[PDB]
RNA sequence: CUGCGUGAGCGGGGGUGGAGGGGCGAUAUGUGCAGAUCUUGGUAGCAGUAACAAGGAAAUGAUUUGCGCUGGACGAGG
């Protein structure tokens, strides 16, 4: 089907580096949210040997598995019961997902209007 | 604790908490911090360290005995 195959596309593409401030293992006043250095010295800047790297446009993906959950479909957000009727000539490409301020008596009615329209959840059984 | 994003960042789950909180378009700004011998508050190491005190005794101590030298009045100030 879709989610089948794309899922191991998917999986073609991870990488699982992670882009950290320089000097935030050293100080915990320096936070690990990325900022560029500008110093005279900087030899992060440089891109010497050993150094940390730096985010670029050569890492982006592809147009086609961008922003994928794992299970192979893209995510809608919902809080409501009228939320659902826009995913019912597609339901098989999207997983709902209840917002996490929506209190348990809503949230069983969005969960049995989703039922009786095949639509997945990523978000049921909790609260319950 | 976990998903998405090259990134700035944005979501979901379990405790805690006990009253409010958001999306999208235009508009107004006292609009984003590691540094300024920066300002104010809190806290480490140094370190239980430097410094200071432990005044002669007699089971008891209104009794016995050993040592030091200011002692008593008026004014200012309190």
């Amino acid at each position: 089907f879709d989610p089948k195959p794309l899922v191991e596309i998917k999986e073609a593409y991870r990488k699982n580096k992670k882009f950290i401030r320089h000097h935030s293992d050293r100080y915990k006043r320096v936070k690990p949210s990325w900022r560029r250095p500008h110093g005279i010295d900087s030899k992060v800047r440089k891109r010497c040997k050993g150094e940390r790297e730096m985010p670029s446009i050569k890492y982006k993906k592809p147009k086609e598995i961008r922003h994928l959950l794992p299970n192979g479909l893209r995510k809608v957000r919902i809080f409501n019961i009228n939320d659902l009727t826009p995913l019912t000539s597609l339901n098989r490409f999207y997983c709902g997902e209840i917002a996490h301020a929506v209190g348990a008596r809503k949230r069983i009615a969005i969960v049995n209007r989703a039922k009786e329209l095949g639509i997945c959840l990523l978000n049921g059984n909790a609260r319950l």
